[PDB]
């Protein structure tokens, strides 16, 4: 494996299909992750974070295009209305300390260029596990049954629509989770427009405080067009 401690360190994995990023975007506190280059599996080996109410980092693995950097032949970006199926699998190892979450982060925007972010788009999160009392952004607007589980729907109207689905009870893994189900729900709520593009499907850990010991494994994402 290889260790990445750099703030914006990254590594292509799984033959280029996915990409792992240390992504310490909100703090100067140290953070390293040990990455398996074939699977993209990684363990947070070090996290000195103590960022209070603000996220310090989001080490993650993704499929598609993150701020312009795209994985290989992801078939993304692609219009929501042109998607017929979107699936993902993941296995996380929680810890008992720190303030963090284990969740998907999925980006959408009206344009195909993501080099400058997703302003005017949407950010769809799916929280599977957490600790330290951390909470989603915005406020809970509903609780709905989707893709085999029940989720609290949190919404925040920022520069882009922030929609977070928080499982009513924590879990440590999903196998072929029907991501299109969450996407359709956000569209029905008018939080995501069908014309918008799906840019990337990512999962990892939003870290506020600590985080060492968390592990991301068995990542998989597939997208089927109409
Ligand atoms: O690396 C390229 C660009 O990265 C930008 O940082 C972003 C992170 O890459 C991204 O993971 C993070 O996503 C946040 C989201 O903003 C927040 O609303 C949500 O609650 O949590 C997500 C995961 O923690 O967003 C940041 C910034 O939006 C840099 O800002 C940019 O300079 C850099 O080019």
């Amino acid at each position: 494996t290889v260790e990445l401690c750099g703030r914006w360190d990254a590594r292509d994995v799984a033959g280029g299909r996915y990409r792992v990023i240390n992504n310490v975007w909100g703090a100067e506190t140290a953070q390293c992750i040990e990455v398996g280059l074939e699977t993209g599996n990684f363990t947070i080996t070090r996290a000195d974070h103590d960022n209070g109410n603000n996220v310090a980092a989001y080490p993650a693995i993704y499929f598609g295009c993150h701020w312009g950097a795209c994985t290989s032949n992801s078939g993304l970006p692609r219009r929501v209305q042109e998607l017929s199926d979107v699936r993902t699998s993941w296995t996380l190892t929680p810890i008992t300390t720190g303030r963090w979450n284990a969740a998907y982060d999925i980006w959408f925007s009206p344009v195909t260029n993501s080099g400058n972010g997703y302003s005017g788009g949407a950010e769809l999160m799916i929280w599977l596990n957490w600790n330290g009392g951390v909470m989603p952004g915005g406020s809970r607007v509903a609780t709905v049954e989707l893709a085999g589980a029940t989720w609290e729907v949190w919404y925040a109207d920022w520069d882009w629509n922030y929609i977070a689905y928080r499982r009513t009870t924590p879990t440590t893994s999903v196998s072929e989770l029907d991501l299109k189900a969450f996407i359709d729900d956000a569209v029905a709520r008018g939080y995501i427009r069908p014309e918008w593009y799906l840019h990337a499907v990512e999962t990892g850990f939003e870290l506020w405080e600590g985080g060492a010991g968390l592990r991301s494994a068995d990542f998989s994402v597939t997208v089927q067009k109409l």
